[PDB]
């Protein structure tokens, strides 16, 4: 097959964007290993301080915190949530009530690895190394670097691995430790001290937690039950100690068998195949090849993985927000996607029902006579981008009249020319909020959120946090789509500049190779989670981890990337984007858009149909704008493109969502969300969506003409 992890290019973005160094630096990063600190990664919190040391890092199924607590015995705190906390809020307007408005994980010290030497002191912290799937976190005695613990923190790890170095191991819990068994010695009269290299312990929590501590160093541990919550060794220790939660008795030997091998990272590759499929492969890095690796897997892993070189166990543990994980045996995972999207520029049925063509033409006329400057030159790049794309669609469908049957060449010409005039200022980096190239985190950033001395407002929420690397896929997706459409219709128009600029945006979001030395790799994509993260650098910590709200705007980025691939004949880019869109679809229906029967959420959450704002540690049935229904569900319905309508949003889910929630509120919505909702509705009922779309308000990234065109190109459209 063909390699998908190759550079888009190694074009130097300093030629287009004024160079800066980002003002907010990664405090705990080893700066000399030549590596780029990721901004939108599951490991990102590790690099910075956090409010009360509570920022969580979530390899899954373990949740980890660092040096949390009152200062008594700080270390690495482990939480493995068997159960969730569900809550709600009272209504604020009159819409039907919500049963469960959120899902959280309690902040509890299930178990903590620390040392007696760290009593009442503040250990030093360093991220010594990291890759897409891991980070090595070193906690050391302050100003005594020779006494430390290395924690290889890796996605899916079934144990917590701690390389102790000249330190006295201490294990504490917020729970009571109510049983200790050493080296499987059942009948000892001594209830106070325990010796050996295996310690099975139980807590008095609910449900009952059972942990096993393996000491893998040569010298056996001698632990004293100092009190109901503390096990303490007597002298300094040097060697690897691993602790695993035991999900059930029948799995103990499994954990015994896999204790000598731990992950230290992983290498990711991806290839397309002959039969219009693609795959990606994780090759876990381990300390040894003594036994095969034991690693926990998300649900979508299970549905997409190649079973030929991996063995499934029945061993399961709850992830923080993705439902049950299932342990898999093997050092190499290959995940396959065999049904890649067929969507390109247009609806799969490019020509609308004949009886609508005139109607659509009338509307398209009106839509093109819009004031483009007013609707595409906004305060911020985000809404500007929405406007640009919405007009780009009109230009596209007029200029593919052979397929769309929307023939009006004068209008086609004007649509493209106005699109170009509206777009050019962004191409020239002379829009209201121009970009900068950041040499620190290797990406592009809006000027607006930078400090005063750089010409910014010094408000890091400016441009919705773009300057601190939030929401880049969202913002840059619109510009990449518009650029691809222009370059498709007019390949020589500002070709060099258009290509370098557009590809800079693409590389900023989704660089797949370190041969591109100017951009961090996969800023917004997570190959383990199988979706994208939006939330970027968060001073004082992202206390619920990474977040993502809009699935369609991520989708819209990768669709844009695909379109750019098609417009430039870049097969690896096109296939990469296709693969990421497929994985996106998969995880979208595993975790975000919930069909009845979904096993990763309780019934009352599934009943919400969408997950709301999705975090690593919590899910919230709300929006950043507010806890309003049409917003919550609507955000997952725009921008409506052939990718969203033909491939990502299935009629089955649209149906379930409509019957469960939206059908009752839609006729009462007197806002632009009505346009969003009914265009969404066109997926299951285009015949009735169509007259509604003739009347209701359009979202600011939506046009009436494009809406009618998408509805009329549903195969089951008809006249009622």
């Amino acid at each position: 097959g063909d390699d998908l992890f190759v550079p888009v290019s190694n074009f130097d973005p300093k030629s287009i964007f004024p160079e800066i160094k980002h003002p907010f630096e990664p405090m705990y990063a080893n700066t000399e290993n030549g590596k780029i600190v990721p901004t939108n990664s599951w490991i990102s919190n590790l690099f910075y301080p956090s409010a009360d040391n509570l920022a969580p890092t979530t390899p899954d199924p373990y949740t980890l915190r660092l040096l949390d607590g009152y200062g008594g015995n700080p270390g690495l705190t482990i939480r493995q949530p068997s159960a969730k906390v569900l809550g709600s809020y009272p209504p604020t307007n009159d819409v039907p009530y919500t049963d469960a408005g959120y899902m959280i994980n309690s902040v509890v010290v299930d178990l903590r690895l620390t040392s007696s030497e760290w009593s009442d002191v503040v250990p030093d912290r360093q991220v010594t190394d990291w890759d897409h799937l891991s980070a090595n976190l070193r906690l050391s005695t302050p100003q005594d670097s020779n006494s430390y613990i290395d924690f290889p923190i890796v996605r899916g790890m079934a144990y917590i691995t701690a390389n102790y170095n000249n330190l006295t191991p201490q294990f504490l819990s917020q729970h009571a430790i109510i049983s200790v068994e050493a080296d499987e010695k059942k009948s000892d009269d001594n209830t106070s001290t325990f010796s050996g290299r295996k310690f099975k312990i139980t807590m008095n929590d609910d449900p009952t937690s059972t942990f096993i501590i393996y000491s893998l160093g040569d010298k056996p541990l001698e632990l004293r039950k100092q009190d109901n919550s503390n096990l303490v060794a007597s002298k300094p220790y040097t060697g690897v100690i691993r602790v695993a939660k035991l999900p059930a008795p029948e799995f103990e030997t499994l954990l015994d068998a896999s204790r000598a091998v731990w992950p230290t990272g992983g290498d990711i590759s991806a290839r397309s195949d002959d039969n219009n499929g693609a795959s990606y492969t994780i090759k876990w890095k381990t300390n040894s090849n003594e036994a095969p690796l034991l690693t926990y897997a998300y649900a979508h892993h299970l549905t997409s993985i190649d079973d030929s070189n991996v063995k499934r166990t029945d061993m399961t543990l709850q992830s923080a927000t993705k439902g049950p994980m299932t342990a898999l045996v093997g050092n190499e995972w290959t995940l396959r996607e065999t049904e890649l999207s067929p969507v390109e520029w247009l609806p799969l049925q490019a020509a609308p029902n004949p009886t609508t063509i005139n109607e659509i033409m009338t509307e398209i006329n009106k839509d093109i006579a819009s004031n483009y400057t007013q609707e595409t030159a906004k305060e911020d790049n985000y809404f500007s981008g929405k406007g640009l794309q919405k007009f780009a669609m009109l230009a596209l469908i007029l200029n593919k009249s052979d397929q769309t049957q929307l023939r009006n060449p004068e209008l086609a010409q004007i649509a493209l020319d106005k699109l170009k005039a509206a777009f050019l200022p962004y191409l020239q980096n002379e829009q209201a909020d121009p970009f900068r190239y950041d040499t620190l985190y290797k990406g592009i950033v809006a000027k607006a959120g930078l400090p005063t001395s750089m010409g910014g407002t010094d408000d890091l929420s400016a441009e919705f946090g773009h300057s601190y690397y939030s929401d880049h896929h969202y913002h840059q997706g619109y510009f990449v789509v518009t650029a691809a459409i222009i370059h498709h219709l007019d390949p020589t128009w500002n070709a060099d500049r258009l290509k370098a600029w557009t590809e800079a945006l693409i590389r900023d979001v989704n660089n797949a190779n370190d041969g591109d030395e100017y951009f961090a790799a996969f800023r917004n994509w997570d190959w383990f989670a199988g979706h994208s993260w939006a939330g970027g650098i968060k001073p004082d910590g992202a206390l619920d981890g990474r977040d993502q709200e809009s699935v369609p705007e991520s989708v819209n980025f990768y669709w844009g990337a695909k379109l750019w691939g098609l417009a430039t004949g870049n097969t690896p880019l096109t296939k990469l984007a296709s693969l990421q869109l497929a994985v996106t679809k998969r995880t979208t229906y595993e975790y975000f858009w919930m069909l009845d029967g979904n096993k990763n959420r309780p019934e009352n959450i599934v009943r919400n149909k969408v997950i709301g704002i999705y975090f690593e540690q919590k899910t919230d049935y709300t929006t950043y704008f507010g806890r309003f229904l049409e917003y919550i569900h609507g955000i997952q319905q725009l921008p409506m493109t052939p990718e969203l309508m033909e491939y990502i949003r299935t009629p089955e889910f649209v149906s379930q969502e409509w019957d469960e929630k939206l059908g009752a509120i839609a006729p009462t919505v007197q806002s632009p969300w009505a346009g969003v909702l009914y265009l969404n509705y066109a997926i299951i009922n285009p015949a009735e969506a169509y007259p509604a779309l003739r009347k209701v308000q359009m979202d600011d990234g939506q046009t009436r003409s494009y809406s009618l065109y998408l509805t009329a190109t549903r195969p089951h459209f008809f006249r009622r």
